[PDB]
């Protein structure tokens, strides 16, 4: 990928009603954490949900699919998914940093 | 520059802005032929000043157009039109196609 | 480190934490002479359960980066699981609306 990361942020724009299926396919791939949050596509809009993911940069491409594999329904309006580069993670709990900050460590 | 660093074939153009200059920005913009633009309710300084957030992601080469669109429907002239952000992004992806890259970025 | 890759001139530093934390993030921000922040909800799914959180966003030059991060760090950190994260993303440049002002200016 350009620009070159150690971690990628996957910003995932898709359908409301897709945000389980998203998560539960997510789980299964070891990505135990997603941040959702709501947001409008063109006082008419077209309510659809951000779902946001930071991996290493191997697990870019398993995260893209796997989001698919939850998101897709094959009509029009299934969205989009953008990667941006991400420089450091940090764990605000004990200051960790890097690897030992990616993975989500709250309760189920 | 139009030289942006980090260079990336794609960019997000992150605006933050005033909530009822939305639809004067959207309709600037569909007027250069950029649809797609998401919006969300985000908030400054339990005081707080409502702002906008719009996102766009476009290539390299559209950037120019798309701040001076923004601008053109957000400014009012007063403090408080709020900031324009530009973030390198390595990859588009349409989730109902696989469809990515420039085929995936309209 | 603080040579980031990717380089850049701006940061965005992106801050997923507890919203009862937001007033002595901003306190503390304030502190060091760092002003606006931008907040909004979201939720950590990772019966619809999900956990309440706010992310906080500032765009600062490379040089702030440590600064904003420690300073986050003790407004938000409680000690117990669930303080939140702080991510860092490289912002390419920075436009004030008002303006038309790039780059420190706009800053």
């Amino acid at each position: 990928y350009i620009p070159d990361s150690k971690f990628y942020k996957v910003e995932a724009i898709v359908r409301p009603w897709r945000i389980q299926q998203v998560s539960s396919a997510l789980l299964k791939i070891g990505i135990r954490g997603v941040t959702v949050s709501d947001v409008r596509g063109f006082d008419k809009f077209v309510a659809k949900v951000k779902m946001e993911i930071v991996v290493k940069k191997d697990q870019v491409e398993s995260v893209i699919n796997t989001i698919i594999e939850g998101a897709r329904t094959g009509e029009i309006g299934d969205g989009k998914i953008f990667v941006l580069p991400v420089s450091d993670v940090i764990r605000v709990r004990t200051g960790e940093r890097g690897e030992k900050a990616e993975k989500m460590t709250g309760d189920m």
